[PDB]
């Protein structure tokens, strides 16, 4: 089968254009996961500016892009990452404008 | 043990507002379960008035994909679990609230692999 093992929100980095590390824990050791973006009922115009998030694995493939530009809107990409022996993996997450404090996230999918 | 995107598929563009149509997805492995997740790339949902709102549900399966581009309440969420028939197909029910929103959205078909 394929299932969503965990649904997590993206972090909200403090400084525009400066990525921060997001660590996901508690997963199965040395296991391949696929991450896909998702978000629910968000107001991306609740304050000035454009919500633009990029996420990449420190060790893996792919990029998630969430760009809510009203002219050119993208919610796409997927990440392949394998946990270490502890059941953890790290992403690098950046917001182009850090005052966009909407909540977005991803699904963590495994075959089991 | 591993997982991959088997294929990326665009959602249909229903012709009539509010009237669900079937989208038949083909070419997969017989009698096999997949997960579907939403995605879209570089769309201008404001090329004309009105809101792009799509909902998709398998005819036989679990979950609903929702893509609601309302600027006050924007959703790109849900995931569908669906099993193919013995010929490698499955059907979705897809409904667009305003059919004149001809933007392109879609889903990833996620599969187990080695």
């Amino acid at each position: 089968d394929v299932r969503v093992d965990k649904a997590v929100n993206f972090i909200k980095p403090e400084v525009s254009g400066v990525a921060e590390i997001q660590t996901v824990t508690g997963l199965s050791p040395s296991t391949s996961y696929l991450l896909t973006p998702a978000f629910l009922e968000q107001n991306f115009q609740s304050e000035a500016g454009i919500y633009i998030l990029s996420a990449t694995p420190v060790e893996g493939e792919g990029t998630i892009s969430i760009n809510m530009d009203p002219t050119v809107t993208t919610v796409s990409g997927f990440i392949k990452v394998k946990t270490d022996t502890f059941g953890t993996f790290d992403l690098s997450v950046v917001l182009t404008t850090a005052s966009k404090k909407q909540t977005t996230g991803f699904n963590i999918i495994a075959a089991t």
